[PDB]
């Protein structure tokens, strides 16, 4: 089979690299100095590779050669876990054979692979490292600085990664909770590859990505529909936030949603899910809000301890699944049932609220009800993934329309997608 690779990565501030440096090596472990790596990712014109979540580089490390395959895995906030599977070289040269036949999607090697692969980009940058012990764990910390590099195109890499060699995820997330103390941390959901990808098409800018219906299995239960509305609201927030320190202004404002998102998902499993089981989470969520809106720079912002914790507060809660001890006999059986049925019941209970509230026009007092509306529409975003997308996000795009119009004070589109909404029928069972 492969292997299971398991990392956290934080970007660093430029100007915090020092300073963490001197921190890390305060921790007692095993310090190698800086090793330059050499690396290049290999992929096909009509980008076969990357259309599967998977990247093919050759590594050097001072003239000594790695093939290293990793494919489509998982990412939550800064927590990357992807199958891979390494093999060693003689000299610079892919060697695909060498790989087993479960890398591919088709069991099987497409004939004109290793014929049709070029040199698409690049990573070339000096690695640090600290070998440490947390537990029964065994954990490698690397500080990676030097660049991303596809042709004309390139960009920094200031980084630290905390690698699981063995043992548990939890002492990954312990040894984080030491260093995010201080400022200079953000937790990274973009690998070097996703970056040297993006360089390769040229560099464009991202575009904000609103948040849309999520769309759980069939057969879910509620549990599931509670981890994927998680999974949702943090990659939501990474996403706006990587964007925002990038210098898009207008995606503060959707990592300011993000977090609200967040809320409204505690609030809807909160017949199940007790207010305890989020106590220091929703408090830790309040300061980072705190900072977000007071902020005169994203960079202080998003670098903040505030940002940092709460961040690590939510990956933690989410990864380790912190509601599963607070569920007793009752909430077991009902987060154990169909998320269908769980989904039914609550668009009618925000559906009913969104009409008591909307019903009338509300003259100067539309933006007092901004919150309550934000909820239901968050809501219904997370409930409504069962039925025709079609007719259900044509549901939403009025109380979205109505939303917006309150936001920004439009007082003639405010009464009409009001009006729009309150003619529309439900769509759900
Ligand atoms: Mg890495
Ligand atoms: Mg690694």
């Amino acid at each position: 089979a492969m292997a299971q690779e398991i990392e956290l990565k934080f970007i660093v501030n430029h100007s915090a690299v020092e300073a963490l440096r001197d921190h890390l090596n305060t921790l007692g472990g095993e310090h190698h100095d800086p090793v330059q790596l050499l690396n290049i990712y290999y992929e096909t014109p009509d980008n076969w590779l990357r259309g599967h979540d998977m990247g093919l580089r050759i590594r050097g490390e001072n003239g000594r050669y790695e093939m290293t395959m990793k494919v489509a895995g998982r990412v939550t906030g800064g927590l990357h876990q992807r199958p891979e599977y390494n093999v060693a070289l003689s000299e610079p040269t892919l060697d695909l054979a060498q790989l087993p036949t479960e890398v591919w999607p088709n069991g099987e090697l497409p004939a004109d692979l290793a014929s049709r692969v070029q040199p698409l980009f690049s990573t070339d940058f000096y690695r640090e490292k600290w070998l440490v012990a947390v537990d029964d764990s065994r954990i490698e910390i690397a500080l990676d600085q030097g660049e991303v590099k596809a042709g004309e195109f390139a960009e920094p890499i200031c980084e630290l990664e905390l690698e699981l060699l063995s043992g548990d995820t939890r002492a990954v997330l312990k040894l984080a909770n030491q260093l995010v103390s201080q400022t200079g941390l953000r937790q990274g959901s973009l690998s070097k590859a996703a970056r040297g990808y993006h360089l390769a098409q040229g560099n464009p800018a991202r575009e904000i990505k609103p948040t849309t219906i999520l769309h759980v299995a069939a057969k879910a239960d509620v549990e599931q529909g509670l981890e994927a509305a998680f999974e949702l609201a943090l990659a939501q927030w990474q996403y706006h936030e990587e964007l925002w320190v990038r210098g898009n202004d207008a995606a503060k404002e959707q990592v300011l949603a993000a977090i609200g998102l967040v809320r409204h998902a505690l609030m809807l499993f909160g017949g199940i899910v007790p207010r305890k089981a989020s106590t220091h989470l929703r408090d830790l969520l309040t300061q980072c809000e705190a900072t977000i809106a007071s902020a005169v720079s994203a960079v202080t912002a998003v670098y903040s301890t505030e940002t940092a914790m709460a961040k690590l507060a939510l990956t933690e809660w989410l990864v380790s699944k912190a509601w599963q001890p607070f569920l007793d006999a009752k909430a077991q059986g009902k987060i154990s049932d169909s998320f269908k049925r769980f989904a039914d019941i609550h668009l009618s209970r925000h559906a009913a609220e969104l009409k008591s509230v909307f019903c009338q026009p509300l003259g100067d007092r539309y933006h007092d009800q901004l919150p309550r509306l934000t909820r239901d529409i968050d809501s219904i975003l997370l409930l409504a993934g069962y039925y025709d997308p079609v007719v259900a996000q044509a549901w939403l795009e009025n109380w979205q329309g109505l939303r917006h119009a309150i936001a920004t004070g439009q007082r003639i589109e405010i009464e009409h997608f009001r009006n729009e909404a309150n003619n529309q029928e439900p769509f759900w069972l």
